[PDB]
């Protein structure tokens, strides 16, 4: 329901080459990361960030929508920099937490764990599957 039948689809062209529509979780090359529900009563939920800076809890404009006891109106909150997606905790003394660690902010990574209130989520990226180089030491 984000977009009204209106113009939608146009009539019937044959021709067109489409490629994102109903699942963009392909490579979604556009700076966008999405959140999987990993354990909880809704597993396979997703939830798309369309960049700049996403709240959670709220039911107004935001992509992250629990219905729950738990979870306050923004008990967690997202923010883009230099590219790069982040976290931070508005609740007091204890909160929101990376890798089972209280902080006042860190920034997410593809491969990431993100555990909410009672919900458990994992940050994930659309990577390129390119070069597998990163860091480790094979050598003494």
């Amino acid at each position: 329901v984000f977009r009204a039948d209106f113009l939608s689809e146009l009539d019937a062209p044959a021709q067109a080459g489409t490629e994102s529509a109903v699942s963009g979780v392909e490579g979604l090359p556009p700076g966008l990361a999405l959140l999987v529900v990993k354990r909880g009563p809704n597993a396979g939920s997703r939830f798309l960030l369309d960049q700049a800076i996403t709240s959670a809890g709220r039911h107004p404009d935001s992509d992250i929508f629990l219905d729950d006891v738990t979870v306050s109106r923004r008990h967690a909150e997202f923010r883009l920099e230099n590219n790069e997606f982040n976290v931070v905790d508005v609740g007091s003394l204890n909160g929101t937490y990376v890798n089972r660690e209280p902080v006042d902010s860190a920034v997410l990574a593809n491969g990431d764990e993100v555990q909410i209130g009672k919900f458990r989520l994992v940050f994930l990226t659309g990577h390129k599957q390119g070069e597998d180089l990163e860091h480790h030491h094979h050598h003494h």
